[PDB]
This record gives C-alpha cells, sequence and structure tokens, in this order.
C-alpha cells in the first residue's frame, strides 16, 4: 500500500518494580525484530535511567509519558529540556488519563505539543471520543476538533516530528477494541483532514496509531487497514506478547 | 529549648541538568555536616537515579517531589509503591505550586498524605496562606483548615512521619521572606493546635519548617525562634551556600 514506517509503542503508565522492568527489558532484547517498525517504551520518569542502561535491542527508542515544555518553579513536573539533557527525545501528549485526572484541556495539550515540536522532541499525540459522543454520532467532530486545536499551533514542518494516537476513550483498558473497521473509518478521516489542510505530502507520512485494548490476537486484522499505522499499547505492554504485537506490522 | 532534631530541605522543583547536578552533589558531599540534622534532597523523577549513585553525605535523605497513592492507569504519574521499591521513602506532598497549577485540594492533599503515610513514608506536608488571605487576617483559619484536613485522614500515631512545611504564598521564591516574628507566629499556633488536639507529646516531636525566599543570611534568624525547626529551601538550594543553610540549624 506503500504506507509509512510503522510505529509499535509501550505505554507502561504508572507500573513497574525495577525487577520486573528487567525482565521484561531481557524479553524485548532477545526478540530479533526483523522489519522496518520504530519501536517506543513509554516508562515512567523513576524507570527512564534504568531503561536506557539495560534497553539495548537496536529497533527501540525511549520517550517519555509526558512533559511540561518550561524548567522553573514547576514542583513535581519533568520538563523537556530537562528530558533533552537526558537523551529522551519522544513524549507522550493529551494521553487520555491526563485530559480527564489532572485536567488537560485542548489548548493546553495544543501547547504541550507545539513547544517540543519546537524542542526537537518526536510527540505522539492522543486524541479521542468517549462513548457519549461515539453514541450522539459526535465522534468525529470531536476528533477533528482536538486535530484542528493541535494544528494551530504547528508550522508546515512540525509535522514530520507529529504522530497522532487515536484512542476512543471507551476502548482504553476496557477490554472493549475497536473493529478494525471503526478503526479505519477514523483514521481515513483524520488523513482526509490533514491531507486538505496541511498538504497532500504530509497525510501520507504521518503514522497514525490505534490504541485501546490491542492485544497479540487483534493487532494484526487491525494492522491490515490501509489507514492503521501501528500501535499505542497500554496493558498488553506490560508483558512479552508485545512480541507479537511488534511482528503483526510486518 | 530542647526542640526537635532540624531539618534542612532542597526542593529543585523542576530545574537541574546532568551536569550542573553531579556539581553541586560533590559540593554537598564534601561539606562535613557536624551537628545532629536531617538534610534532605527533592530531585525531578528523571535525576532520583543520578542522585542516589552520587549523593554519598550521611546526614542525607532521598525524597521525591510529589507522587500518587496507588500504581496503575495514571499515564505521565508516578507512584508511591513504585518509589517504594526503588529506595526513596519521603516525598513532599500539597506543596503550594501543585494546590495552584495543577489543582491539588485540601481533601486530595489529605488523601495523598494518609496514603503515604501508610505506605511507611516520611512525609513534609506544606500548609500557608496567599497575601490576599494574610491582608484579610485570614493566615491563620487558612492555615488551621488545611492542618485539620490532613489531620482528619491520619491516626495519632501517623504524626511520627509528618512533617509541617509552613510556606507563605507570598514567599515562595519573591525574595519577600516573612520576618522572624511573622514565621514565629504561625509556628506556635500551629504547635499549640497539634498539642491541643493530638497530644501535647505529638506537638513536641513535630518539626515544623519554614520555607519562602529563605537564604544563608537569615536561616540563622529564622532558626533562632522557638517553633522554627527548620527549612524547605527552594532558589538557594541550587546553590553552594545550602551550605550555610544547614549549618545555621545548629
Amino acid at each position: 500500500s506503500a504506507k509509512p514506517q510503522p510505529i509499535a509503542a509501550a505505554n507502561w503508565k504508572c507500573n513497574g518494580t525495577t525487577a520486573s522492568i528487567e525482565k521484561l527489558v531481557q524479553v524485548f532484547n532477545e526478540h530479533t525484530i526483523s522489519h522496518d517498525v520504530q519501536c517506543v517504551v513509554a516508562p515512567t520518569f523513576v524507570h527512564i535511567p534504568l531503561v536506557q542502561a539495560k534497553l539495548r535491542n537496536p529497533k527501540y527508542v525511549i520517550s517519555a509519558e509526558n512533559a511540561i515544555a518550561k524548567s522553573g518553579a514547576f514542583t513535581g513536573e519533568v520538563s523537556m529540556p530537562i528530558l533533552k539533557d537526558i537523551g529522551v527525545h519522544w513524549v507522550i501528549l493529551g494521553h487520555s488519563e491526563r485530559r480527564t485526572y489532572y485536567g488537560e484541556t485542548d489548548e493546553i495539550v495544543a501547547q504541550k505539543v507545539s513547544e517540543a515540536c519546537k524542542q526537537g522532541f518526536m510527540v505522539i499525540a492522543c486524541i479521542g471520543e468517549t462513548l457519549q459522543q461515539r453514541e450522539a454520532n459526535q465522534t468525529a467532530k470531536v476528533v477533528l476538533s482536538q486535530t484542528s486545536a493541535i494544528a494551530a499551533k504547528l508550522t508546515k514542518d512540525a509535522w514530520n516530528q507529529v504522530v497522532l494516537a487515536y484512542e476512543p476513550v471507551w476502548a482504553i483498558g476496557t477490554g472493549k477494541v475497536a473493529t478494525p473497521e471503526q478503526a479505519q473509518e477514523v483514521h481515513l478521516l483524520l488523513r482526509k483532514w490533514v491531507s486538505e489542510n496541511i498538504g497532500t505530502d504530509v497525510a501520507a507520512k504521518l503514522r497514525i496509531l490505534y490504541g485501546g485494548s490491542v492485544n497479540a490476537a487483534n493487532a494484526a486484522t487491525l494492522y491490515a487497514k490501509p489507514d492503521i499505522n501501528g500501535f499505542l499499547v497500554g496493558g498488553a505492554s506490560l508483558k512479552p506478547e508485545f512480541r507479537d504485537i511488534i511482528d503483526a506490522t510486518r
């Protein structure tokens, strides 16, 4: 289909013990990945140094799970210049849980994205609708709303560092995956949107991943859709089966 | 005066480069501390492992600057069980900046405190009034309000792990320190409160620190007050002068 380079990203959320991490990393290192894909591992902040010291599988990069733009008087947070100094140059922003529990709004997400962009980070920005939305046939405008908000703060060239993760709020950690057909419908409308609004050229390289209850048995079917470039995986990433998720992008 | 063991705590907020940290840590390690005081260093999450590997001065402990109670689906955050596994067992909670920018309320602070308590952490809980408060002769009830909220969620014995940091919102990072007399007035009313409400025995061991624009030239005068047990230092802790702040509790 000519698609872009696939992305397989691991989001450990707020989980991990130094022991269990050293176990999973060893399983990941011994997995010979054979095709062109970029694997990404998002550990918690405290665990980032440990992951850097043991992660050796070459198709992998470390990303932070969130950050703030600037260093300063922000107790408890971690900024972007701090993460560059530390060699981490990917970050996941506007992930659902942050939009819901620690109140990050579009414009706020949109600002974290512009700045990371500005800081030379590769960014995976999360968008998606809730079930109430979905049920009001509101899924589409919502996604377009968020993407537009991000887009207003970016330059035509900042897109080269952007990756979108469409995670329907109702599929995250629920066991309730979107059928490939639901997933696929949203990815094409977005691609279409980016295409009309930024450049055909941009929509074609944009990796747009699906996330929300994705596992080793469904990743394959998911991948086969033409506008699905990969995944953002939560629960299944705390397991060896992650191997088989990465291989599904083959 | 018989007072309790003093506390000198360093809060680096969201600042530090691996280089500048390795420089400051070396300055701290070579400072022979001679009296009984517990020094505490709060680095950002990413920097905690680096601090653990180099910090060697024995009167020092590492604390996190914030955390959540439980591990789980909380993207971007770091929990307490994660910090125990990692050997970090002190934490700063309800610091002003968190109460203001990332919306942590009394009850929320009060819950983070009970749980950390429950997790065997030493906790430094922050309370304090804003200038509007101060000007409405509202400083006192406010402090009592917050302390009471914390106290409702703790057991008579949880106090042994609690430390209070009174940081007038108007003195943090402002250059505008509370005179020793303002500081002292608040510490005695609190001590009084804890005394009447929890036990005379408890108020007597409680370390209650002052923080807000505290430096090496004022720490001394600050310390001399009878109900002032130490400090919670922000800006001055990113400097060598921190040495002279620790020595002021002598």
